């Protein structure tokens, strides 16, 4: 009997390194990856028991794909018990946006609006699971408080192109990728108050650390995640974990983003087709 918890971006980084620590723990680790070769090489190189993971094909930059990897969970008929939406992508270099199979700047798309499709998704097999100690976990920004979503008016207008960033402003890439952070905090901020009375279900985030990419290591920052999915300290919900011993915040610590955030999750709703 081993209890199963879905990581996307599972096959580099913190994720790979969050994957080897549940299994360690006896999880039964969901490698949600774009690249299939990559996971599989990975999996192996860690050296994880083939009882401890199963690799499904997710690329969160396309809905059909979200979808697509939401029916191949369900036909594994394993209980859900976590989630973590870790996956992250970032284009520094690009001047333009690109945008999504979908029609959508592929910074957002991917970060939060496939992740938002996904947790609304896997929330049906969350609250239908038997399993006791459900978590949903998101990693966000160092603390809940430049990213800056203005009025939304981006999101409001349907977000095709030409708009490439949700205040409706010119695009920039790294402050897209800032955008998608506060994206994925609002969200989780948003899911604690829509549905953790209605399912009893744990929906916070965390910050495991600042790590080499492009003062932790990822093995570290891994085995953080772990902590915040499984261990019973970190069993609270509308919670915001940071490593800057973790300091520990209200996700809607913030009083003023409170509109914001609402608005976000009924326009997100709408470009993922939900509405
Ligand atoms: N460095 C900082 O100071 C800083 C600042 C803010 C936030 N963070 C957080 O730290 C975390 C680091 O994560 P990491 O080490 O796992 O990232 P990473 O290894 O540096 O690379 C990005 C990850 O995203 C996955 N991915 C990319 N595109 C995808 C797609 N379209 N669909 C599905 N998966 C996709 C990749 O694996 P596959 O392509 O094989 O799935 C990979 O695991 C991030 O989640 C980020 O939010 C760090
Ligand atoms: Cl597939
Ligand atoms: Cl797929
Ligand atoms: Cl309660
Ligand atoms: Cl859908
Ligand atoms: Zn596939
Ligand atoms: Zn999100
Ligand atoms: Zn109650
Ligand atoms: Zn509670
Ligand atoms: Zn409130």
């Amino acid at each position: 009997p081993r209890p199963t918890v879905i990581i996307t971006g599972a096959s580099s980084g913190v994720g790979l390194y969050a994957t080897k620590a549940l299994a360690n723990r006896g999880w039964h680790v969901i490698m949600a990856c774009r690249n299939l070769e990559k996971a599989e090489q990975a999996a192996k190189n860690l050296q994880i028991p083939p009882e401890a993971y199963t690799i499904l094909h997710l690329d969160l930059s396309s809905l059909a794909s979200v979808r697509g990897f939401v029916e191949s969970f369900r036909a594994l008929n394993r209980p859900l018990r976590a989630l973590v939406c870790n996956a992250a992508v970032y284009y520094p270099l690009l001047k333009e946006p690109i945008y999504s199979v979908d029609g959508y700047e592929i910074t957002v798309a991917t970060n939060h609006l496939g992740h938002f499709l996904l947790i609304n998704l896997l929330l049906e097999d969350l609250k239908n699971s038997p399993e006791s100690d459900k978590r949903l976990v998101i990693l966000g920004t160092v603390t809940a408080n430049p990213p800056d979503l203005g009025n939304l008016e981006g999101f409001e207008k349907g977000f095709k192109k030409p708009i490439a960033m949700i205040n409706g402003k010119p695009f920039k890439s790294g402050k897209a990728f800032k955008d998608s952070k506060l994206c994925n905090m609002l969200t989780a901020r948003e899911l604690h108050r829509r549905f953790h009375e209605s399912t009893g279900i744990v929906f916070n985030s965390l910050y495991p650390g600042c790590v080499a990419d492009t003062y932790v290591s990822q093995e570290l920052a891994g085995e953080r995640v772990a902590m915040v999915v499984a261990d019973p300290e970190f069993r609270q919900s509308g919670v915001h974990w940071s490593w800057g011993k973790a300091f520990v915040q209200e996700l809607s610590a913030e009083a003023s983003d409170e509109q914001k955030a609402r608005r976000l999750w009924e326009l997100s709703e709408k470009l993922v087709g939900l509405a």
